[PDB]
């Protein structure tokens, strides 16, 4: 069941326990939670930001809600104030919604960076590694997770009714199994040098090493990209969806104007930790893949 649909229409909706159970079971099973009527409206004075010229450099426009800091865009203070207010409002609304929907996670949800993506996808072109028309789970070479989950909320805010076209692939366990013959341990000392030289933010755990290998090798596996099970779905303008993007194989084919919020969640806060990429990888390789793991018993 790759996509599970929900009726909630408001960022302040309250949920029955039955819907909460449907959401957490589906999320942790690697389904996309889809909210077709959950629109994120913009203020009239924000409509000018529906314009790709606001991206000033090679990075995405991003906002850190913890520090209230906006990056990746230049301009007058008043325009940066307005754009910060837009992304802050998305951080607030998505965080409130997740706390209404997932009480089981309690205060273990840790908000990370908000992003605004005004560039049309179908004109993009990058290296094969960075090409997100290729199915992948999320792993970022400069930003190891240490095993923590990457939970993302997406809202299509296209003002011309254009959908955002995704493809959703097969379960993580099958992807891992497909690529397992291709996995290899890191060269000794290499990750230590990446840390010492400032290439990585923190030390890249073995978990992060293997998630990057899965990400990169899966993108280079052209037969797998072509033939693996996958469904194409158009997320309509004015819809919202929620995904563990480190677990759900996904690719983005076209669309323009997206708000995105990243949260992190420790594995031991999950209802079924054994379903996490970390635990599936530790099982498949029979080893501890994050050295800072808490010790039980
Ligand atoms: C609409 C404004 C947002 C409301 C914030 C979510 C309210 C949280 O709701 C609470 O979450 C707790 C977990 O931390 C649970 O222990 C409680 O049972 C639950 O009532
Ligand atoms: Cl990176
Ligand atoms: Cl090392
Ligand atoms: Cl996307
Ligand atoms: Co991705």
């Amino acid at each position: 069941q790759p996509i599970i649909q929900f009726d909630a229409e408001s960022w302040e909706a309250e949920f029955t326990q039955e819907i909460q159970d449907k959401a957490i079971e589906g999320l942790e099973s690697g389904s996309v939670l889809f909210f077709p009527k959950l629109n994120f409206p913009l203020l009239t004075e924000e409509l000018k930001f529906l314009d790709p010229t606001w991206v000033s450099g090679a990075k995405n426009i991003s906002y850190d809600p913890r520090s209230a800091t906006l990056k990746g865009v230049e301009g007058k203070s008043e325009d940066l104030r307005l754009l910060s207010g837009l992304l802050k409002r998305y951080a607030e609304k998505t965080a409130a919604f997740l706390h209404l929907l997932f009480p089981f996670y309690g205060s273990s949800l840790k908000i990370a960076r908000t992003s605004f993506r005004p560039v049309e996808i179908s004109g993009r072109a990058t290296s094969a590694r960075k090409d997100d028309t290729r199915l992948h789970v999320d792993a970022f070479p400069s930003s190891p997770t240490g095993g923590e989950r990457i939970l993302r909320v997406f809202s299509n805010i296209n003002p011309q009714g254009k959908p955002r076209s995704w493809r959703i692939g097969e379960p993580f366990q099958n992807y891992l199994n497909h690529l397992l013959p291709q996995l290899s341990p890191p060269a000794p000392g290499k990750r230590f040098l990446l840390y010492l030289f400032g290439i990585t933010k923190g030390y890249r755990s073995l978990y992060d090493h293997y998630m990057l290998e899965l990400h990169d090798k899966g993108k280079l596996d052209l037969e797998y990209q072509k033939n693996s099970p996958q469904v194409a779905f158009d997320f309509p303008a004015g819809s919202t969806w929620i995904v563990f993007t480190d677990q759900v194989l996904h690719a983005v084919d076209k669309g323009q104007f997206l708000l995105e919020q990243t949260f992190h969640l420790k594995v031991n806060a999950l209802k079924h930790p054994e379903k996490s990429p970390l635990k599936l990888l530790e099982t498949a390789l029979n080893k501890k893949l994050v050295s800072s793991e808490s010790f039980k018993l």
